[PDB]
């Protein structure tokens, strides 16, 4: 038995908010991984963010007895126990997008958030010519947001010494975010750029900049249709797209390799699927 697989070996991509466009980019790689090893790729998940619901839908995925599940967990600790029972009954499970690291999953395939911040700084800082202040709008307390800010700030400290940052909390709310960004622009007249780290920031960010009536360089995150339209119209300069296709593509490679055993050692633990800066040159490639 090599990589020529059987369409009878079922492999699930278990998600939350199954209907949103984000998972379409991921499953397109998951169902492209299965386009050559030729195994069965199914796409299921809970339609909402409910933790109780996600535990229930993966128990039914486990009930269908698959050789391997690529699952993104709603929480870092909620799917802890339900995924261990799966492994105890001969199921190979990796995690993509959102990881359950305290679990016994074999590998994680997702964005290196610290590295993602460095790449975002590699693009935004030259736009402001390596000088001035850059406002960073992020959710204080969110692990990935803090890692993106740290990578951003660290890149600036090593490569753009004349650049300083002002940290602005969005508090996971668009109304509070736009207010905090408005006050930041009022107190700091040397602000030349705005990095929107999360979704909430990608919404209240441009609004507080437009009301400011200041011409600043804005970089958002992810590929929401609202953000993509701002990139095409020229309201913002770009957005950071996660390697969603890579998350689905390489998840089945590790899952199948573990399912049968075509590698003598355990799989690599972490794959950084990277980020791509979406500008006017490539924004058409990311529209749903």
């Amino acid at each position: 038995k090599g990589y020529v697989g059987d369409p009878s070996d079922e492999y699930y991509m278990v998600t939350f908010l199954s209907g949103i466009d984000y998972w379409k980019y991921c499953f397109e790689g998951f169902e492209d991984a299965a386009k050559a090893i030729g195994v069965t790729a199914k796409y299921t998940g809970q339609t909402d963010t409910d933790v109780s619901g996600q535990v229930a839908v993966l128990e039914q995925v486990i009930a269908q007895k698959p050789k391997g599940i690529a699952v993104t967990a709603v929480n870092s600790t909620a799917l802890a126990d339900t995924i261990n029972s799966a492994i105890e009954q001969g199921i190979s499970v990796v995690c993509f997008d959102s990881d359950s690291p305290t679990s016994n999953r074999s590998a994680y395939l997702g964005t290196g958030n610290y590295a993602a911040g460095q790449k975002a700084a590699e693009f935004l800082v030259p736009l402001v010519n390596y000088k001035g202040k850059i406002a960073v709008l992020y959710t204080v307390g969110a692990e990935n947001s803090e890692s993106r800010v740290q990578g951003f700030e660290d890149w600036c400290k090593q490569n753009a010494p004349e650049v300083s940052l002002v940290k602005v909390n969005d508090a996971g709310d668009t109304t509070v975010a736009a207010d905090n960004l408005a006050a930041a622009l009022q107190a700091n007249d040397d602000i030349v750029g705005v990095f929107c780290v999360d979704g909430v920031a990608g919404t209240a960010g441009p609004t507080a900049v437009a009301e400011s009536k200041k011409d600043l360089r804005v970089l958002a995150f992810d590929v929401d249709v609202t953000v993509l339209d701002k990139v095409k119209s020229g309201e913002i300069d770009g957005t950071v797209a996660q390697g969603m296709y890579n998350m689905g593509y390489w998840s089945l490679m590790m899952l199948y390799t573990e399912a049968n055993g075509l590698s003598s050692k355990a799989l690599p633990g972490n794959l950084d699927t990277g980020v791509v800066i979406v500008t006017k040159d490539n924004v058409d490639e990311y529209y749903p």
